[PDB]
């Protein structure tokens, strides 16, 4: 059911030739492109913009997302001849591309300047033979950059990781006092609500406001706070001491509303959802042991203080408090105004000439 | 973290050459490996094997399987030169590619006898060109040989899809009258325990066992049990009405215990799971309507009387109802022996010269 593109691959379309002079930006997947979204938002309105990626279950994605592209093709297949035809037709001013994807012969066998964004080093042989011959890397941390340096890398640079870039959107506006519990599973839902019963002895005005990462098991949420003893509500009705949010598409939008915020995947072995958005508002965030899906952002939002690892009902409980009653200062949207404007900048004067 | 082995790949490792002759088998990823694993058990036992993969996923689960191949080694980029030296240092005597992976310079500059298994025709230009490069060709249906027949391929034959192969183990043994519900998901729990407690008006000997998709929801699952009127047990313990089954690994054991499965990810939106589990052991098997993830695998069962989708509770329990009373003969067991056998005659056949 997939389009593989294999034809296209080994041969690309004719039809690139229409998008001779473009910015080249390859994503190999949704991840990627997400990933580089603000950045390509910006460089969109200076360059006409040829994408490439090199997952199949990429191109329906990235068909919805031609706001932010003029061309739209997979990448070549690794042979000098198909990386070799691509270029010939687009004839591209650069090619960034994002994360890693050493393809060897797309790298080896392009004149095109490439361009390397939100690298780490592994230190592996294949890095010390690809890594200079991008004209420019930009890299994630400054450890990362002494290793490529050591590469005989020349344009060499760290501006943070670009995953940490906040994507605030509008925000919500509610009267009242709130935690946000966001993308909780049905085996953390216990948890959770044992602890906000135990807060709710001191904070009596709090209400939370409880989003299941699938939305189907909203009523067995509210059923098993009603078993808790709480008052409950279906959002938009504030009404509740435990108000569930049954419709998809809302939680980001959703936290600014929370002075602390809890996100789910966490206490079961599941590991992690999103710790990023709460903070992007200002707002700590707490979550369970099991972050190894979201590790390099656990890391990050602990080295900022705006994100708290409980192992259980008791240390949940202990932390709510802690954070109800000396307000913590999160600075994660400003490090991200800084990530942004570091990767922005370097490209751009790349770009320039 | 991963390994991408992108040196290998390009320049394939020296250490091949101490598998010359050995039978290459090309499995994507987890998934092309476990499909074909029934007849690589077999294989294995007449020829060195020469395992390549192309998902850079698959090479953690493979090094645990030793047991079936004498050689692993990351697939070569597709250029003529990574896939020749490859070729030459490994002397394979045929290769076999499971399902698809038309890689074209691997097909195009390769020498080696090629086998394709398990394929499907999707009637595209890439599949006119590259077909006719295999000697031997065994796809899905008559209609998928018909359309490569067309494609000027010599020796296209049908055996079936290899994904409907059984690998059922062992089989635990109860005393007792059974329904097995499995992978079920929360916004589930409630019209299978609704369906069942109907049910029970009329079969009250019957206990229903419960295996939730995730272990952790258990306590959630046996507490909703109750909440429906149930006596409640944890399995080993057979005493509840309902039986509660809290550790991962056993569902496909238990299975044969029943008169009928019922297996979710199917009343939510999820898609659905493994429904081909019980029916390998002549039980058949309910599901919900949404099986869009296990299409192929639910017309198979459907076309083979072993499966019966229902669409709400009232459904769920006339479907029950009539498989109580009146015993469903399933073939599916069957129908896999003749599959594995048309499969791996073919194979020796033509491995034989
Ligand atoms: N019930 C839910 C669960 C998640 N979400 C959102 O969907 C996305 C889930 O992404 P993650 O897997 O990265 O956590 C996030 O934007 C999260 O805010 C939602 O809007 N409603
Ligand atoms: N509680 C559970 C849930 C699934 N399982 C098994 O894990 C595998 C899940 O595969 P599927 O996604 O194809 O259903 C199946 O073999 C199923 O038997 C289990 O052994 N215990």
């Amino acid at each position: 059911h997939m389009q593989f593109e294999v034809l296209k691959r080994f041969f690309p379309k004719e039809s690139l030739k229409n998008c001779k002079g473009a910015l080249w930006v390859h994503t190999a997947s949704i991840g990627e492109f997400n990933t580089f979204l603000p950045i390509l938002k910006e460089l969109k309105r200076e360059h006409r913009i040829l994408l490439t990626y090199f997952s199949p279950r990429a191109r329906e994605y990235l068909k919805t997302k031609s706001d932010f592209y003029d061309c739209l093709h997979p990448l070549p297949l690794d042979n000098p001849f198909s990386v070799k035809r691509f270029e010939e037709l687009s004839k591209p001013k650069a090619l960034i591309v994002v994360e890693r994807e050493f393809w060897p012969s797309l790298i080896i066998f392009t004149k095109v300047p490439k361009i390397l964004v939100n690298a780490y080093a592994k230190g592996s042989l294949i890095e010390k033979i690809l890594s200079k011959k991008f004209d420019l890397i930009i890299m994630r941390t400054q450890e990362d950059v002494e290793k490529f340096k050591t590469f005989g890398a020349k344009r060499v640079f760290s501006c943070g990781n670009l995953k940490f870039i906040c994507q605030k959107g509008k925000g919500i506006k509610l009267k009242g006092e709130f935690i946000v519990a966001g993308s909780i599973h049905t085996g953390e839902v216990e948890i959770i609500l044992k602890a906000f019963k135990e807060i709710k002895k001191t904070y009596s005005s709090l209400k939370l406001i409880l989003v299941p990462r699938h939305i189907e098991n909203a009523k067995i949420f509210e059923k098993k706070a009603r078993d808790f003893g709480f008052k409950t509500s279906f959002f938009e009705n504030l009404e509740g001491d435990v108000i569930l949010v049954d419709r998809f598409g809302i939680l980001k939008e959703l936290y600014p509303v929370g002075k602390i915020a809890i996100v789910g995947g966490t206490f079961v072995n599941i590991g992690g959802h999103n710790l990023l958005e709460p903070t992007c508002w200002g707002i700590p965030v707490i979550y369970g042991p099991y972050t190894h899906k979201v590790n390099d952002l656990k890391e990050f939002l602990e080295k900022e203080g705006a994100g708290f690892e409980v192992k259980n009902e008791t240390e949940l409980v202990t932390k709510l408090t802690e954070l109800l009653s000396v307000k913590k200062e999160i600075k994660v949207e400003e490090k991200s105004r800084e990530i942004k404007g570091c990767y922005l900048e370097k490209l751009r004067e790349f770009l320039r000439g």
